[PDB]
């Protein structure tokens, strides 16, 4: 998160910190969010050979009783995820066991309604990602308030599509999701409407988020079958 504030500790109890293993490089990291006691939503580009989820974290360098470190038993990457266009950048992770509900850990289920969210309003995103181009991932959970933009603001992303994705962050400010915030929720009036996907390497906003409303049928189909 660039240009944000430190979250109040444990104030976003659905937030998940993902450690991503690959066979041919060191660990990588993403965010995500708990939508059922045994399911985390994140970005498809966060897939790996194996993943471990930490729930209940604030400072990810300091072990505490709120932590739950949980094994992922299976990854459900969207079957149409495209590494060229980056369309359909969404994935569900099934946890080996259901998480414990505490003050610091809880779900964020979708409401019944799945209305298309138009441009104009302010929403908020949280993550442990980099705080600038030359800066390392934050030890503490950070968050920032960003403007939903008209889709023409994201035209320069030549594979951007308004039906599939949200355009997020006023270009006149530095405030943005960035590298390492991958997979985190964009909440608009307390409802998850987006998932951090991608942006510019130089961190100039806006960035591109997956539009959750488009994928609600797919999300439901995985949950009901598993
Ligand atoms: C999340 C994010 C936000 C803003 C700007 C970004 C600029 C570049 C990449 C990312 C995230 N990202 C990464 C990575 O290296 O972090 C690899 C990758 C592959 C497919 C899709 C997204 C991807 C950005
Ligand atoms: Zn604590």
């Amino acid at each position: 998160i660039i240009g944000g504030t430190e979250s109040k500790p444990h104030s976003r109890p659905y937030m998940a910190y993902l450690e991503i293993v690959t066979s041919n490089g060191p660990s990588k990291f993403c965010g995500g969010f708990l939508i059922r006691r045994n399911f985390v939503l994140t970005a498809a580009h966060c897939a790996g050979r194996s993943i471990t989820v930490t729930l209940g974290a604030h400072n990810i360098t300091e072990e505490e009783d709120t932590w739950q470190k949980l094994e992922v038993i299976k990854q459900f990457r969207h079957p149409k995820y495209n590494t060229s266009t980056l369309h359909h950048d969404i994935m569900l992770l099934k946890l080996k066991e259901k998480a414990s509900l505490t003050l610091a850990v809880g779900t964020l289920p979708f409401p019944s309604q799945k209305n298309f969210v138009p441009p104009g309003r302010m929403c908020r995103v949280a993550g442990w990602g980099r705080t600038g181009v030359l800066k390392p991932g934050s030890d503490t959970l950070q968050e920032v308030k960003l403007r939903l933009m008209d889709p023409q603001a994201c035209s320069h992303f030549r594979d951007f599509d308004h039906n599939l994705q949200l355009c997020v962050g006023n270009p006149r400010k530095t405030k943005s999701a960035f590298k390492g915030d991958s997979g985190g929720p964009l909440l608009c009036a307390g409802v998850a409407q987006g998932i951090v996907s991608y942006g510019r390497s130089d961190a100039k906003p806006p960035a591109v988020f997956t539009r959750i409303s488009h994928y609600r049928p797919w999300i439901n189909q995985i949950l009901q079958a598993n």
